């Protein structure tokens, strides 16, 4: 009986003011966002969204950034009329970080919850400044964080595909998901760009005004040093993507916590092999 949501949401108010200098109380955010259900799940009451979106955040030791993320994104995702859930993929242990492997985990685990057909991969410290910037999937892979304050409100290079992005289930599968062996900082986003290009796709983007994005200024994380093998790795994506990714992934889930505003999956993704 519920009709389809309008194709573009009429609830959008456009540009927004974003500030990171006050404290955030998640209990309060939960009260300001009463329609968000346990585990950070929301679909609209009045219409059926065609967008079944799992939002996937790679994570370790960024609780403060995360509270800001939840405070800003949650009202925006409801105005966009999405059928969505938030997944924070928490890396167990204190060995070298692996951003892309955590993303793969999030894809695979979120599918166990619900028939998601769209995946948004979002770093924890990026907040969109304009709710016209749609956090859902298109017929090509979507790069969302296109105009970040830290790159002067434009793309750092035209093939940049870091920060926030959205792939439909079919696009993510078509590239065998993300690489598992980018350990430490950098390059895995370029590798993923390569993968899309090698499977016949191109990058869809909003314009630079709608795509405006703030990055929470923060200092360097321990245990995520620039990976010095990144430049070699990106040069060989075409060959490696064939057998590195979804089809070579294992991990061990240690703990699943359903909090009011998000599901946190704590996972042992191991160390380099
Ligand atoms: C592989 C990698 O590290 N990718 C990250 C990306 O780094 C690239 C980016 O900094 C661009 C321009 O900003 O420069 C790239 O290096 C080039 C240098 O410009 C140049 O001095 C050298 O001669 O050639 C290089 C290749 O043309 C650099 O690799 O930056 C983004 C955002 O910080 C990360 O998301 C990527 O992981
Ligand atoms: O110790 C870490 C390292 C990074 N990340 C996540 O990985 C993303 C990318 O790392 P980073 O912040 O270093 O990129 P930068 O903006 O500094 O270039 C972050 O936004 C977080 O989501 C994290 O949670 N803990
Ligand atoms: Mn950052």
């Amino acid at each position: 009986s519920l009709p389809a949501c309008p194709e573009e949401s009429p609830l959008l108010v456009g540009p927004m003011l974003i500030e990171f200098n006050m404290p955030v109380d998640l209990e309060l955010v939960a009260k300001q966002n009463p329609n968000v259900k346990m585990g950070g799940r929301y679909a609209p009451r009045d219409c059926v969204s065609p967008h079944k979106v799992a939002i996937i955040i790679p994570f370790r030791n960024r609780q403060e950034h995360l509270k800001y993320w939840l405070y800003y994104l949650h009202p925006v995702l409801q105005r966009q009329q999405l059928d969505y859930g938030i997944y924070v993929i928490n890396q167990a242990g204190d060995t070298i970080f692996n951003r892309a492997k955590l993303l793969n985990v999030g894809f695979q685990e979120a599918l166990k919850d619900y028939d998601y057909t769209c995946f948004v991969f979002s770093d924890v410290d990026l907040i969109p400044m304009n709710d016209h910037n749609a956090y859902r999937c298109f017929s090509q892979p979507r790069h969302i964080s296109v105009a970040m304050d830290k790159f002067g409100f434009s793309l750092p290079y035209v093939q940049y595909f870091g920060g926030v992005s959205a792939l439909s289930k079919q696009q993510f599968l078509t590239i065998n998901g993300f690489p598992n062996n980018y350990w430490g900082w950098g390059g895995e986003d370029d590798d993923i760009f390569n993968r899309l290009v090698f499977r016949g796709m191109s990058i869809s983007r909003p314009n630079a005004v709608v795509g405006t994005t703030r990055h929470i200024r923060h200092s360097r994380d321990k245990k995520n040093e620039p990976n010095p093998q990144r430049f070699d790795r990106i040069a060989h994506t075409k060959e490696t993507m064939l057998s590195d990714g979804l089809n070579s992934l294992t991990y061990q889930v240690l703990d699943v916590q359903r909090y009011p505003l998000y599901t946190q999956i704590t996972v042992d993704i191991g160390t380099p092999s």
